[PDB]
């Protein structure tokens, strides 16, 4: 159907943390931004809890009226804490120096074991996984490979692009990377860096499935409000697959 | 008799930060704030840089249509750039946690005097001990800024009313011996009232509550109306 | 202190509970509420769990911002349920139709000591009737809320200015005996006035009447009005 | 021609009703409704009353700048109701929950002749059966309306996309026999859209999700961001 | 009280009847108005029924969340339509060349017998009638004499002064009237042609019960809005005894 | 295949006049409605001069940004205006409603011509009839404007597509004869979009419908609103 | 009584002129300042009509549902021009070296049988004259010799103070002014120069009748928009004399 | 492809020179701006710095989220300017009367081996060089033969049509000027002078790159607002390409 957009909150948390009391509140932002245009709502469970709790997680669970995408490290901890929140969506990402590739995404290819296991004990609570990746050709036959039903190809070095030539040149490796990723029967998400500005060129991917997006949101958010935030980033994608 | 508000945007920063992108800068919400209720603004130049960085202080003393309240430690690289950037004011905070001048006179002698050569006014922020500020008196700071976070962190409504009277004849106290006072750290959009209503009080400086509104309603909303609330306080 | 608003959300579980979906949330009219001017939130946990449920309560427990109110009848499930829930207040009702105090003695003073042992306020829900507030304060309760329900059906402006006066001398009566007081049910944008100039109030606990307002403007718009009249009437 | 919405404000009486005032009202939601991308009101006069009442029908039906969608039960009260006010149209409904057509042929095609007598278009509400669709042909409708209940309910995406594939045939093959198709129950802001690209849809009538959005925004917004999605998902 | 602001929505129907349709309706008018700083609608139903209609009347009787003020000429007809209407207030106002006064109001003083025989039968049907007279003292103690509970005063002269110095002659006129109207026990409105610029002089007149406005709040509203109109209106009102 | 919308303004006036004051002011309507997706602003001069006044269009011939569509019933009155002001356009109107070319060849022949030689665009105002319509042509009119009028008052949904299927036929048979061809009297919000959606359409002169929603909604949303439907109905 | 405000809408012009379109047009932002709280529209019709032209004012004068207040330098053309005019009021300030004092203001002192002369010859033609001239008592002294009814306290010199103690001497010398101004008869505006956030103590002084500013509310409506850029202006007017 | 929308900030500085203080300021107009719909932020740093200012252009390449399209006339000042600053994109105009065309573009074909140069030297600093020209063939041979990537024609004729057919006319030339343009290699914008109600004709023509567009815009803005100025100018560009 029609491209969706995950809404990752963790900055909200970030803001929070930062001094300890209890605004604003993850909770409240989950509200705001499913009911202004977001499709799911993403939280990233970290090992030192930076930012986002246990105590996020489980309210989040509750009263989120779509579906969680939990973002996490491939450990026991959170293989075992995500089994038991049954978020609908758990995307594996890099935690450690011994977890990313060169570029940022999980190393899939290299650890197949791992992989292959936390994805079916996973898909056996019932949760669709995505595998975070490099726009790695390798990395995608590996993904599926391993059975994950789900990559999502990192878009930093695409949003990290500091000329035209070196952009276009990132976009047209997530382009053909996705239509790779296709072919093999996975489902392709992205995201991460994109921005008000870089989005469409990505939304108009036509094998993309969600983009997940936190902090160019949240940045505006604080100027602008979240709801015409998350609203204009929604528009600007459906414009782009117009 | 005309409370002001003092918005920090530090906050901002840490946002921006969190990513190492340009956004969200604090250059933009400085404009808005200061279009929206605010009479200054306010940054924390921190030693680690963590949020608010030498770029952010040189560009907003050049975009800042009102004034800024630099808030720095007590260190000879701080008073430095201070005297440096010539920040309409300066508020010395350390880095109950309010700043110790009783038991630095000299130190704290020495940095208002330069930092008053350098014609900047100086604050000192801290708690509402009676010997604290007959200390900030004594060594010559126009302005001490009364920390109000006991007052805002206070767990019943008992603890709360007992930091609030502290507040209050710490403010009056000050008043009676020349201090301008001013406060405003950990203040929130429902406890604000009391601490606006103290006569005494000369600007409120406030910061996280105000981010932390405006990630959900935006900042120009988020700082009219902690304006608003302030003045309804005094009215 | 300035007038305070408690904004019972009841009615947001109502719309709710006629389909069996999780829309409307509570949760999130709470938090639009608390900034919008509400200073409390109030739910009212009935028997039969018509509207709000015990998982509202759950979880607000854990996210609203200011605090409790949680109405309830006074029986042994409920009594439970508070103390172990720990909110901020109680506001005991029945299950005019204000809690006969003068008349259960006994049983007011067990439920006042036991919910004050819990760190409760507690509030005694009860009609402008003096001997109903001397028993009030005679139990224990450091609140009462005088129910306004008739005062907001008067049908003539007669039985209207008479009903007002009498609220306003029971809540002086009530203020001479120690007690703090509310007041709030059934409370209108076009009567809420008259009540909000009383100077004993100390917080207006109302529904309904915002609700209606907010299914046609929004939430927020619905609330700060409210709270703007509020304020209006005081100064 | 576009896709048609229909707001259905039985909601906004429960709001109502849950008090026994005059407000909410459900004439002013109509208007609101009617300016914000609604091409119909929908009521249901229930047997019981529990929302909409014969006032809110008799008003409604000389205020709306649109037309009137009636849902009613197939009884004699409900069809001399119907015949008296001659709303533009009318849903029959039972008392997966939808009518029984097939196994009342004689009643259903009583109730069509004479409603269509009346001058009422008149719309069967049921399941996306094809014996039901036939049958409704059959007995003379020229309206269907295809319970999207099961698929706003569904429990995984795969009932999901099954219901949502059962719907997409019924309704083409409702077409095929001559009938205009609706749909509308339980249709929220994120399924709307699904149900909206099917060629063959004529109006969705909604209502339950829009209330519970507007008690949050107010009703203008949530009636044109419903009427928006769905014409995304045409185009 | 605090002063009260009657909203007149005749020209909402004037502009109904321009075309004949059924768009805009008084009745949406009325929920937005009382919902935006009306304590009350007006509404005057004329013999030629040029803008408001019987049909307007009959369902704001039962559609206002407030009052009604059913303004009307002092004729047979009008009066047995307001017994049967009941609403709360009835304010009579001047139809014909001899029901009027050289400046507009209606001639009580000149028609005793009259004026006395309508307000004992709207007061009678449980009306509170006004009468809608000039800032003359003859009027006023007369108005008191016939058992009016109310007067509103005529503020078009105050509002149509072409100087400086002629506005404020009509202002100490309305206010020296109010003053003298009150110590006879007579409540006192106003509210006839003020704008959002002459509004305050007039109700920062103590005397003053509730200021019935149409015209300038239906001009502003074209452009802005009712809802806007009205609370701005409202809001000046409230400054002004501020 | 751009669809141009063009603002009546008259019924502002006619608001106006109904008090004899200067406001509310056609010359601020139009800035509003020019800038909210008005392409042209129209004014009907009439000779009672009941709405719109010379001194209207006197000043509105000097702050329009767009330009003016002059309605006027033919006569030396008018003209001479017409042609002293140098509209844009001009919509020749009478004072089935359309204006009746076929019977007065000769007064319409040479209105055009006058008019048309002090450089004004000539539409003529006519019914949806064959006969006009190459009276039109032959007349040598550049535009017509179809009357909707019937169209919009039909009382069926029957009535409504006949008059529907009359207006597209009879403006494809227009533009196949050389002319241009407008619509407008008489849209509303709901029923504009099949007017929009005939391709031959060139511009949609509107009035009551937009100053009647404006009266509650305000007329820069007003107008956006109806540009943004007819933009749709062509998408 | 109640603070006015005046909206000099030159800026507007200015904008305009940049390009020699009929866009913005100053007709247009006198019909939103008057609806957003400007009690009165201010244009200064130069000589060498940089911004404001004859149109502008011919026009305006005929769409202001308020007043109009003409700034112009005293010269035989714009006498004739104001008389012909006959705007409600009259500002009257220097244009060219031979006019100004060494802070702004109006030579009054140094021309006063010039002044005289105009001062008489507008008030004939009912227009109400003030004199714009510098916080002096020499200035002052002299315009209430020549006959004006009104004189406006230049503002400027406070407005771009440096240094609190610089301000706070410019405050006191304008509300010193004022009072002396008021001991002799005369009526007192201000409003050259005056920001958002230097308003309020200057409309905190008593004496002041309406504050005309300009330039800082069309640098806000740049930003926000001329109605909420007027509206808040004149909120804070308000609430310092509250 | 995607049609861009670069706003030209020039009349915020013309609007603050107008009285020699820090408001309104462009740095804020800039971000209002790149958050409403502008791609790139446009200034002409005037020789007389007339309105943008060194500060301001030395500020704003340090804000600007997006990219800085620096107006300039072709000197050694300039260039040097230019080659300090590194904004993304340079476009040549012409500011003397020796420099512009009896059109209003720069006379690249009177100046090929001065074009040459600057396109040389810009294009070595990293600089993607635009020629502001008439839309006439020998200009645009002349800015291919000279190396320029870009020209930007010179919209204002079209702007400035006084009859359908005078318009009708210049779109032709631009829409057959732009085309002719594309087949020489050159990328092409257009924008001067264009305004809300002129824009789509040009937005429809393919080969439009960036429309530059300023002056309307902070026309629009001056009454509601920029960032709905801003919006509303780039909404009406989608829709022509669609």
């Amino acid at each position: 159907a029609e491209l969706l957009l995950g809404v990752n909150i963790d900055h909200i948390a970030t803001l929070r943390n930062a001094r300890g009391t209890a605004y604003p509140d993850p909770v409240q932002a989950a509200f705001i931004a499913e009911q202004a245009g977001a499709d799911g709502i993403t939280v990233h469970l970290r090992e030192d809890r930076r930012h986002i709790t246990d105590r996020d997680v489980r309210i989040l669970r509750q009263t989120l009226d779509t579906r969680m995408n939990l973002e996490m490290a491939v450990t026991e901890e959170m293989l075992a804490i995500a089994v038991e929140t049954k978020p609908h969506f758990c995307c594996l990402v890099p935690e450690k120096r011994q977890e990313v590739t060169t570029e940022g995404g999980l190393d899939v290819a290299g650890q197949r074991d791992k992989m292959r296991d936390a994805c079916k004990r996973l898909a056996d609570a019932g949760i669709q996984v995505s595998l975070f990746i490099d726009a790695d050709e390798e990395q995608i036959k590996a993904a599926a490979e391993v059975g994950a039903p789900f990559i999502e190809i990192h878009t930093g070095c695409y949003a990290d692009a500091k000329t035209d030539a070196e952009q276009a040149q990132e976009l047209a490796r997530i382009a053909k990377a996705a239509t790779f990723a296709a072919s093999l029967g996975l489902k392709v998400n992205a995201g991460h860096g994109l921005t008000y500005h870089n989005v469409k060129a990505i939304a108009a991917i036509p094998e993309m499935h969600e983009l997940n997006i936190g902090h160019a949101i949240i940045g505006r958010a604080v100027m602008t409000g979240l709801k015409d935030a998350v609203a204009e980033m929604k528009r600007l994608m459906l414009e782009a697959r117009g």
